[PDB]
């Protein structure tokens, strides 16, 4: 299960809603394994190219808003230093990007509430106003 999850996220090299929704299901199927996906999805935001950093955040951000917890709680902990980092790796396109997924994140419009609990969130709104 692993293996695979890992695979096809090696392939998520362009905003394929089929690979994300594939991933999310995974994810959703097997809590067991939860942190494992979440160690593979951090290991792929932080090891791939700058222009496809974006792609993986997406899936995290599907698993987390259509799986829950305890997704939300595993990915809390490494959110802030993954997006920080992203963030100052690619271009502004891609900022914007980034800064309307965390928009959402604050307000999911919504079930309405921070749909990361934790210092996550205020630490990334703070980066973001100094940045
Ligand atoms: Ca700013």
């Amino acid at each position: 299960i692993v293996k695979d999850f890992n695979s096809i996220l090696e392939e998520l090299t362009f905003n394929s809603r089929p690979i994300i929704t594939t991933l999310t299901k995974l994810a959703e199927e097997n809590i067991s394994c939860a942190q494992y996906f979440v160690d593979a999805i951090e290991s792929r935001i932080e090891k791939c190219m700058p222009k496809q950093k974006l792609y993986a955040f997406y899936a995290l951000d599907s698993i987390c808003k259509n799986v829950g917890s305890p997704y939300t709680i595993y990915f809390s902990r490494n959110l802030f230093n993954l997006y920080k980092r992203t963030y100052l790796l690619v271009d502004n396109t891609t900022r914007t990007k980034l800064i309307n997924m965390f928009k959402l994140w604050l307000n999911p419009n919504d079930t309405g509430l921070p749909l990361f609990e934790g210092s996550a969130l205020e630490k990334i709104e703070q980066f973001l106003i100094k940045a």
